[PDB]
């Protein structure tokens, strides 16, 4: 492992506190794409020009055209990525990718089949897997690894900062520091937890308390810190007990509560090996109103993840927003600190 003396930041755009994306450039000349930096997976992909326009999601997002890249290197082996919430398919390709000033020859997925749900709701075009190689589908080297190979980054780590306020222009959407963290965005000290197993940014969780009565994950469980996730997710089982306590009505894809109830929901705590991470009503409630006549939605939906990774809670944006996260690849641990 060769460490240099370079740090790289990627500015992120925040769309409704549900989508955080930055921009990368694939090919020569560069073709810019809006992508999500996802610690939940390890593959890089963007919609391809070779994608049937019968997929409206491809008609609504920027496509990569290898024919216009002089650095494109063909490979073409089939590729299918199955996420807990969707699936994309296409073939492998290689080209130079630019991210935060860094330029690395990456091997990405050229998606030719992207279904409306969910990507038709995506404000971005693709995904950049920030997970380990063990999870990389097709055994393709993840992009952070290739960059770590350049022996330029000061540290074999990368941090995420998701801003609370979304739209307001003036404010910084979000930020990712490649090779370390940005102390200007957190306070107090970091606190780490070791990864249960490597290859996956998943840590052990001692319990989940709703208010005063730790009525969840009493026998401990797993929390996967998914930066490419909007909410905090748990097994349908867990979320039912959780929602019963908040008195939330179970709608099709999320839970709600009469907007006036919001300010009265108790604090929710996650005991992540060492400290107790607490969220308050405002931290997980979309208080877009205060009347009994309207519905407010919670930023904690239920979602079951297939083994060998699941079942598991996934701590996404809802959580990150309050706690600046550091992903340490060298000591295989995640550091948490109070984002400011
Ligand atoms: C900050 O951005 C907020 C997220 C916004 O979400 C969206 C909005 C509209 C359309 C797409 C999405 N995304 C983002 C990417 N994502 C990826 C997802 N995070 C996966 O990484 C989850 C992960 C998984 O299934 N891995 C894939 C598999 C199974 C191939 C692997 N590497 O293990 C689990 C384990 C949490 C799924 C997803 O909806
Ligand atoms: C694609 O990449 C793999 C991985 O090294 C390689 O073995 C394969 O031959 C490539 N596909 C071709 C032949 O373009």
């Amino acid at each position: 492992l060769t460490l240099g003396n370079t740090t790289s930041s990627v500015i992120l755009t925040n769309y409704m506190d549900t989508q955080y994306y930055g921009e990368i450039g694939i090919g020569t000349p560069p073709q810019t794409f809006k992508v999500v930096f996802d610690t939940g997976s390890s593959n890089v992909w963007v919609p391809s020009s070779k994608c049937s326009r019968l997929y409206t999601a491809c008609v609504y997002h920027k496509l990569f055209d290898a024919s216009d890249s002089s650095s494109y290197k063909h490979n073409g082996t089939e590729l299918t990525l199955r996420y807990s919430t969707g699936t994309v398919s296409g073939f492998l390709s290689q080209d130079i990718i630019t991210v935060g000033g860094i330029t690395v020859t990456q091997m990405f997925g050229e998606v030719t089949e992207m279904p409306a749900l969910p990507f038709m709701l995506a404000e971005f075009d693709g995904v950049v897997g920030m997970g380990f190689i063990e999870q990389a589908i097709g055994r393709v080297t993840p992009i952070f690894d290739n960059i770590i190979s350049q022996g330029v980054l000061k540290e074999d780590v990368f941090s995420f900062y998701y801003n609370r306020d979304s739209e307001n222009s003036q404010s910084l959407g979000g930020q990712i520091v490649l090779g370390g963290s940005d102390p200007q965005h957190y306070e107090g000290n970091f606190h780490y937890i070791n990864l249960i197993k490597t290859g996956v940014w998943q840590i052990q969780m001692k319990g989940v308390s709703v208010g005063s009565s730790t009525l969840l994950c009493e026998d401990g469980c797993l929390a996967l810190v998914d930066t490419g996730a909007s909410y905090i997710s748990g097994s349908t089982s867990s979320i039912e007990k959780l929602m019963e306590a908040l008195g939330a009505k179970k709608r099709l894809f999320d839970y709600v509560v009469k907007c006036n109830e919001g300010p009265t929901l108790p604090d929710i705590s996650f005991h992540l090996g060492g400290k107790e991470y607490t969220l308050t009503s405002a931290d997980y409630v979309f208080q877009e109103s205060y009347s009994s006549k309207k519905l407010c939605t919670l930023a904690i939906h239920a979602m079951d993840i297939p083994p060998p990774t699941g079942p598991t809670w996934a701590l996404g944006a809802t959580f990150i927003r309050k706690f600046y996260t550091e992903f340490d690849r060298r000591n295989n641990r995640i550091g948490f600190a109070l984002a400011r």
